[PDB]
């Protein structure tokens, strides 16, 4: 076991309602930042998704092992930021400034103490997570109760994005996604690219999907609005400023009034109920960037 060769595992895409108690845990579904944590002599290191050092990125969570600092630990989990209704908010972790409270949310343990637990079961490695946390500061969900409908009907209820399902005799796969884990979200979600923007900072991103002859306009979308997304997202958008408007058909007035166009550079991704047949997303929210997504690989889903 190393901590410095870790990976995250990965989730597979799919339905949770139908899997049942008796082999399924349900975890609620956090936006954030993923995070390998390792703690020792109180003192924390950080790894990303993507393997890099990201310790420096985080001093907010410094204080994390303060409380182990006994122990020898390393934790898997999401650097998240709360919204205004006590939620993980990935919009909000991506504009997060230097004033902004981050918190970690521990939701596996890969080594206690001398003990390597990848090949331990998901259900093990749990009640030992819980004990630890139950004796210091880590944050760790709780699991939800039920089967998979359950689970996600109270999921829902919170107002959390969705669930994750990990089967309770699954082992922990660095660096793989895999079928012990299931990912499901309540809302359908959108890749799109931004053509455009008004302000309130930032008010709204005009959405388009790629096509020949240019991006086919899918609506307006409201940023929620933190007076810091904008100034932030306003920074995103700045280099990409252009007179050139990047859709296949001048936009209508109402949605050209008061916009600056950009290049078609920047996917987000978005939250929508279901398409107009005009190609529009109706009730659409904004869930953030997607910076390494690229717009040539954005299609209808
Ligand atoms: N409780 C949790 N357990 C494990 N992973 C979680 C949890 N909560 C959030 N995540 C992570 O949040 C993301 C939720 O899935 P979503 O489809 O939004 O991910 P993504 O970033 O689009 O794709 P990817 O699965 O490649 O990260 C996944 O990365 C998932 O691993």
């Amino acid at each position: 076991f190393e901590f410095d060769n870790l990976a995250p595992m990965l989730a597979t895409h799919g339905t949770v309602a139908g899997l049942k108690a008796s082999q399924w845990a349900f975890e609620g579904m956090w936006d954030g930042y993923r995070l390998l944590v390792e703690a020792d002599h109180g003192a924390v290191r950080l790894r990303s998704r993507s393997g890099r050092d990201v310790t420096a990125e985080y001093p907010q969570l410094r204080a994390l092992a303060e409380d182990l600092a006994d122990h020898h630990v390393v934790l898997d989990g999401e650097a998240v930021v709360l919204d205004s209704s006590g939620v993980p908010s990935f919009s909000q972790m991506q504009n997060r400034g230097r004033d902004t409270r981050v918190e970690f949310w521990a939701f596996d343990l890969l080594y206690l103490d001398g003990r390597a637990l990848l090949g331990t079961r998901y259900q093990d490695r749990r009640k030992l997570l819980e004990t630890l946390a139950n004796a210091t500061s880590l944050t760790v969900p709780e699991l939800l109760p039920g089967d998979g409908a359950q689970a996600f009907a109270c999921s829902r209820k919170h107002g959390w994005e969705g669930v994750i399902a990990k089967r309770r005799d699954s082992r922990y796969q660095p660096g793989r996604r895999c079928a012990s884990w299931v990912k499901d979200k309540h809302w359908n979600t959108q890749e799109v690219v931004i053509g455009g923007w008004r302000a309130g900072g930032v008010g709204s991103l005009l959405m388009g999907i790629p096509g020949p002859g240019g991006l086919q306009f899918a609506g307006r979308v409201g940023t929620g609005l933190s007076e810091r997304e904008l100034a932030n997202l306003k920074e995103m958008l700045a280099p990409l400023h252009t007179d050139e408007s990047p859709f296949d058909v001048p936009l209508p007035a109402r949605d050209a009034k008061g916009i600056t166009y950009v290049k078609p550079a920047l996917v987000a991704e978005v939250r929508y109920s279901e398409w107009t047949p005009e190609g529009r997303l109706r009730q659409s929210s904004w869930r953030g960037l997607r910076p390494d997504k690229k717009p040539s690989e954005v299609v209808r889903e």
